[PDB]
């Protein structure tokens, strides 16, 4: 679809069989979701931005369906302020900015 | 223009005749610029990043030119590592997300 930006670009995602709401975030290199259980092994990672860094659990090659489009990639899980879909997955669903 | 997300969506902006590089960031409600000594009145503000909050100065009615489109609105100035153009200005230039 084409999504305008008068509202936060929040969309429903499906990950680990669970539905969640996440923000399409072109300013995020990476996808970061709030704490949750996901199957498979994870590695501890640090991710940083404004304010500094947080500790996250890195899950690789995770299926995630974003507004009906499938992606398989890295998902970071931790105490993020907001569920954000970053460019690592936005590229997979073919998302571009246009004006 | 169409901007893919293989790399950070950095564009040149003009603010006060000064040219800067900034992210087109659908994840930011408002525009956040690196420290710059703008004249005029401002009001204090706190914004929450992935690593916690920082203090910024809110300037209103600031003109920013983005790829031939002029936008005017709120700009937050503070110790951010990156210039980000937020939805408050992206909407004015007709920017959408598309997939
Ligand atoms: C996830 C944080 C989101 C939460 C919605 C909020 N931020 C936007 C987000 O795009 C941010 C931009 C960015 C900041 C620093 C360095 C590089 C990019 N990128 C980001 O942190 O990404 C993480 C994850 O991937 C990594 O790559 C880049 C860093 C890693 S913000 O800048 O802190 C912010 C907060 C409040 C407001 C107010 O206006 C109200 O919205 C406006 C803007």
């Amino acid at each position: 679809p084409q999504i305008t930006l008068w509202k936060r670009p929040l969309v429903t995602i499906k990950i680990g069989g669970q539905l969640k709401e996440a923000l399409l975030d072109t300013g995020a290199d990476d996808t970061v979701l709030e704490e949750m259980n996901l199957p498979g092994r994870w590695k501890p990672k640090m991710i940083g931005g404004i304010g500094g860094f947080i500790k996250v659990r890195q899950y690789d090659q995770i299926l995630i369906e974003i507004c009906g489009h499938k992606a398989i990639g890295t998902v970071l899980v931790g105490p993020t302020p907001v569920n954000v879909i970053g460019r690592n997955l936005l590229t997979q669903i073919g998302c571009t900015l246009n004006f």
